[PDB]
DNA sequence: ATGTATGTGTGTATATATACACATATATATAT
DNA sequence: ATATATATATGTGTATATATACACACATACATA
């Protein structure tokens, strides 16, 4: 059969069937691409067409068939390698190697069964960005690589290679292209202005517009690449790609190795790569990249999207919280927070990040939910379109637990030249451990179970509050790395019962026997347990189906109710079937009614890469000295910003009153003006950086302040040259230096500075957790 | 049968005391789920014990016109069905858990109790679209097949709020049913600043307590069809294969519903059909005919006058380009768009698109990636998170002056002004591009005229010292045409021929013996490529013919070769005849065709208008444009002379506030006080300065009785010498330009006849270099 | 040589569907 | 009693698919005496 979206050459496997090419490309946005530059008739006699080029498409992301195949070793000695059924029946593998005519048992040593394939050479045009450039060509070439790595040898296996960045400068008609987003980054942070510069990101061939294809095409053959291979890039190939990780883990740890000059001249004169160095940088690359955007912060507790989101949803719902649908609340977080990738998945993470119910992820949601947003029953699954539903912010959560002058002193991830949002959040409880949450990643594996409440109050204010009794002892064991004060797990929102039996905690359900009817009603299920995967699970096994009738639901949308029926007289012979041990009973061994709660704390940490923790103990005194000094930050820059601010307004007072005997009127304009107001004793202000100072560090703030002009006083309307403005202003100076004392009595206090406004920050997150937990997270 | 919830009770000894909630799609059914579980909330409610659910799957197809009477020998004609019909998934999914019969009658009970439900009860949205098409279909199906059970009171509804407005303090919602009756509320008031209007799109958007608050009172609001005996002529008209009783009806709007009908709905509970048809499935399609069909002076339909409105909002700042769906989320939120998102950036796609054949000749946005090719008819495009679309700013500019828009009436969505009723272009766009949809009841499809025969139209009617001005005047007393006005052959290559009365279009093709090669150079007006190539490879007469066909096109150019099987070509001569109206060869492979024209827009104040040829359009056209300069002129006229007055007191406070010396006093009011003793006028600042959607009978009539905020609210930079002087130069610039303003609006014929035709010179420069860069303006 | 039935096609709407990667604990079905 | 494939599920990503309404000029497929 002609197989799915593919388009043919003239010449496939004929008599110049050997120099004809596969241009197979990675969607069908890229096939329209690749289909208007194929088709440049008379303006590009140099470029290729259809006469020796044809176009398939890789259906997303290639199935790896390095852990989906088996060696067999004969009896013969020659070992012999089955396919799986799955790797056999997928559709876009078997459409290649029907279209390139390949054979399973043919090694293509030789050329005279090299010359029976039905066109000679495969280019991979696929995107730049590490998602298309890593990941599936670096699958694509194991695919090559386990079946024939004959024809990677004799040169076979080809691609393109395109900009992800270009920067245009004004003026000039060349811009500058970059192929990776680090080194933009890094061109990017040596400028000194970026205002007269555009730069465009690529996600995808389909964004280039016309003027740069034809330029793209003007030079088709001088941007192909052939790939080489040599004895160093099985074990990489094992490594990246086979079934077990430990490899993975201990490769994947250190960062990406540069490249030198005599590889990188090399590679871009003669146009060939090697597979090992395109493994060392590319594919390397991306799983670091996968591990920053699936791999929980320790500080903040969420990913790099939900960072993202957070931000995005902070400035949104500023001047009034009026609630939005999902879809144009994600259309505002993937315009102003930079987010460069699709919109599906964008709407599933602000759908996830607002739910609550049950055995939810998230205990404590940024945003209320307002429509309908799934259930306990299917486990969140079955939630309204984003057409549909709507979010609003929580607003005195987000208030409490992350304040708003905190937000100007975190450091911030500059995406394309200006800035998106922090590296992290440093909240005032470790909200990190709160949660739940589950997820695979490159490498590693993401695993939690939140803690009680009132154990990481009572740790924290342990560690804040000087007159607590375990307040040293407390210190102590953060020296020797001892526990004190026990950390459990939550059980709010669960009615069942937890068990520590070594070294894990088991959750356990409820059910309630009768003989009356030979009926057990189960009323609980374990922690994050499904209700219908439950029961699917409990039809499915044949050795307890023989002992029900019928097995009904009567659950209602918040509270578990099942009702099994069982066979008559059948309640004995479950009991020598099943047996009692002391960790649990015989009906919970018969209704899977337990479950073991083990962790995998494996976390990001600030400035990149992987940090793992064996106790939550780690992470909360991890935690702590991020708090506590960025509470000496926001006290040090306030009391700069009011020394500043006194300055400023006990010299408009004296304006004021001196305004008649000054007679601003007479004078020509702002450079007399500003000469004869050089002459009275007037100092010189940076008025803009005395009213917002908005990320500006202590240094800065006292480094190009008195370097500015009279424009404070310039400024002044005559609405409030009267006397009640007067009174207002004397009294709000007042109130200034008052505060500014204030500031200097909390930078003294014990143990550190700042000690009494984190006490009240966590009484205020407290009452607010609690408004929010009885009005089941609306709010009202 | 998928997305099917069974009873528990479904089928058995309480079969008949069943429901079936039959709902629209997937999140519907999430919200039905979620009602019929409040287990010990709701102790009156409803449950899964005598309650099912299903998906009605989108849109019910229609039986009436997928369905054939044949007569048979007796003198009985059997209804047998279609192919088609009896292939739908959704339906069969109903008969086979309702347990229908085709051949049964249901006339006796005995034959009623056969059934595995008691009653079909359809849960669907309150919108126009929902309550009345699908629920309409779905009447229309068991009409056409078993009416006895509309007689006997099978067939039944929920009733669902559309807007619920919340008061503040007050713990009671106000709950409208219909958009029309809650517009029409909302205008009557005075100050809506405190309430909050929710509008309810499905019936997923319902919250818990809302939900908790439906459940309370389930059987409070169902509701049943009882059949007439006037219902099979409306059920004839409404969905019917005759599209004529469907033109014939649709002229006049919804007849308004009485108080003795209201209040027996009400309280006996039961609705007849035909006062549900002549209300809510002819409401909407008379919505569909708002939504489908152009307006006939902007040239645009409702969705693309919002995606303007909302691109001149957006790209106002800077010109920054966006995605298409960050761009549909900026249009859909402050425009009001109550719709989904797919059909928003399909339209902003279309919208943008620019090639050889498109819709849009003029259009509004510059495209920025792949925006799809002539070849696969502009349906290759990329998906919306590719491709970016950019505001075409000079040329919106020039068509659509900024000035104008705050002299449109606007649409009011909820209470806030969205987007204006129509824009008044500068050129009659609605005869300057192409078009073909179909819509309920009519048909639309134009062909776009030339530019300078549009030009020279428009030119003889503005200006006096065209020599084609009184005759051209005296053809528009008497209704007949001077001027021609021919199809735009623009960016075609092929050629038109006027024969009778209508114009036909010809492509080219280039014939060579020496090899049996005929060479495809151009295909007709609007004809894609590879639908051209699949077309003449069905014809087995004409395959007869030809051996093998191969594409060389470019991008924007078409290039065809065929290949002919030896010794055809005199065979092609003598069976694919002649005639002079049209080639043989191009009889032979499908080179002409009929540019066929349906003139039907919609007009100002709602409702359709259908036009005979253009030159009726270009003169309903021109005077809503000659009044438009008018109105603007009095504006500026109106806020001048304001605006002088403003500042001649500035100046003069600035002269002698040295010596009054404001700051001598205490508060406002004493400064208030002092400024109205000495004799300077109370204004209101902030609308002199800012006049935007105020008339001009608001404008002399609120502005003369404000404050002394315009002269308390200056700067100290203000008082210089440098500030006084350009004040005072700026005051005789206006009233330069306030004497400029009174002398052409006294000019002849109209006033304001000599803007328009800079505003003609300008828009035609604008189009000129936006063809010069493939309309990317470089 | 006519009276029939089908059959895509355009814009603006209504409601859904699917493949793949990644780690690890649990569950299921044979084969020494 | 035991190894060994196979299957599933979680979040953040990469790609695509498909049913219905509405009007009418036009094209292709057997019947019509
Ligand atoms: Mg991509
Ligand atoms: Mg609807």
């Amino acid at each position: 059969v002609d197989v799915d979206k593919y388009t043919r050459a003239r010449n496939a496997g004929g008599k110049r069937a050997q120099d004809c090419m596969l241009l197979a490309a990675e969607g069908d946005s890229a096939l329209s691409l690749l289909r208007t530059g194929l088709t440049l008739g008379k303006s590009n006699p140099s470029g290729p067409s259809f006469d020796f080029c044809g176009m398939i498409s890789l259906g997303g992301v290639i199935m790896n068939a390095c852990k989906k195949v088996t060696n067999i070793t004969t009896d013969s000695g020659e070992t012999i390698m089955v396919r799986n059924e799955q790797l056999t029946n997928n559709k876009v593998l078997q459409g290649i190697v029907q279209v390139l005519g390949l054979d399973f048992n043919c090694h293509y040593k030789t050329q005279e069964e090299r010359a029976k394939l039905r066109y000679g050479c495969i280019v991979a045009c696929v995107d730049q960005d590490l998602d298309g450039c890593g990941k599936i060509l670096g699958l694509l070439l194991a695919y090559f690589h386990l079946f024939w790595p004959q024809l990677i040898i004799h040169g076979f296996v080809k691609r393109l290679l395109t900009p992800l960045i270009r920067v245009y400068e004004k003026g000039k008609t060349m811009p500058v292209e970059f192929y990776y987003e680090q080194e933009f980054d890094a061109w990017a942070k040596k400028q000194t202005s970026l205002a007269n510069h555009t730069v465009k990101y690529y996600k995808g061939l389909a964004a280039h517009d016309t003027h740069e294809v034809k330029s793209m095409f003007k030079h088709f053959d001088n941007m192909v690449y052939t790939f080489t291979l040599d004895d160093s890039a099985k074990e990489l190939f094992h490594i990246y790609f086979g079934g077990e990780s430990e490899l993975r883990k201990r490769e994947l740890c250190t960062g990406v190795v540069p490249l030198t000059e005599t590889q990188t001249q090399s590679i871009h004169s003669v146009r060939r790569i090697p597979c090992s160095l395109h493994l060392q940088v590319d594919t390397k690359a991306y799983k670091l990249d996968a591990i920053e955007r699936q791999i929980p912060n320790f500080l903040d507790g969420m990913t790099r999207a939900r960072r993202k989101i957070l931000a995005g949803g902070v400035k949104c719902f500023a001047s009034n919280n009026r609630e939005r649908k999902v879809f144009q609340f994600g259309g505002y977080v993937a315009d102003h927070m930079f987010y460069h990738h699709g919109d599906m998945s964008l709407n599933t993470s602000i759908i996830k990040a607002a739910q609550y119910y049950p055995g939810s992820s998230h205990l404590y949601p940024v945003f209320i939910g307002i429509g309908s947003f799934g259930s306990r029953h299917l486990g969140g699954k079955d939630a309204g379109s984003p057409r549909y539903i709507s979010v609003q912010l929580a607003s005195e959560f987000i208030k409490t637990m992350f304040p708003a002058e905190d937000s100007w002193l975190l450091p911030y991830v500059f995406e394309d030249g200006q800035r998106a949002e922090p590296e992290y959040y440093v909240p005032v409880l470790p909200l990190a451990i709160m949660e739940y949450g589950a997820n695979p990643s490159e490498g590693w594996k993401y695993t939690t179970w939140a803690r009680q409440l009132e154990d990481i109050l009572a740790l924290v204010r342990a560690y804040v509050d000087k007159d607590n009794p375990k307040h040293e002892l407390l210190h102590y064991a953060i020296k020797h790395k001892i526990t004190i004060l026990p950390l459990r797990p939550s059980n709010y929102n669960f009615k069942g019962h937890l068990k520590r039996f070594g070294q894990y905690y088991y959750s356990y359900g409820t059910y309630v026997i009768s003989e009356q009817r030979n009926i057990i009603t189960i009323t609980e299920l374990p922690l994050r347990v499904p209700t219908v995967a439950y029961i699917e699970s409990i039809k499915k096994s044949s050795n307890r189906m023989t002992f029900i009738e019928e097995i009904i639901d009567y659950s209602s949308s918040e509270t578990i109710e099942i009702l099994v029926k069982l066979k008559p007289n059948s309640l004995n012979r479950i009991v020598e079937e099943f047996k009692e041990t002391e960790e649990q009973d015989s009906i919970e061994n018969f209704l899977r009614l337990r479950n073991c709660l083990h962790s995998h704390l494996n976390f990001v940490k600030p400035k990149g890469g992987i940090i793992e923790f064996n106790t939550y103990y780690e992470i909360l005194y991890a935690w702590l000295p991020y708090r506590r000094e960025l509470y000496q930050k926001r006290l040090m820059r306030e009391h700069a910003v009011l020394k500043l601010r006194i300055i400023m307004e006990t010299a408009i007072v004296r304006y004021i009153n001196e305004s008649a005997e000054l007679n601003l009127s007479h004078y020509e304009d702002e450079k007399e003006a500003s000469r004869i107001l050089s002459e009275h004793g007037f100092p010189p202000l940076n008025h803009t950086l005395i009213i917002s100072p908005e990320f500006a560090s202590i240094e800065e703030l006292n480094q190009k302040a008195l370097q500015g002009c009279y424009t404070y006083i310039l400024s002044l309307q005559a609405r409030e040259l009267l006397i009640a403005a007067k009174t207002r202003r004397v009294e709000k100076i007042k109130k200034m230096q008052a505060r500014l004392d204030k500031v200097e009595q909390l930078l003294q206090e014990s143990p550190f500075p700042g000690a009494s406004v984190w006490l009240e920050e966590i009484d205020a997150v407290e009452k607010a957790i609690i408004k929010g937990r009885n009005t089941q997270w609306k709010f009202h």
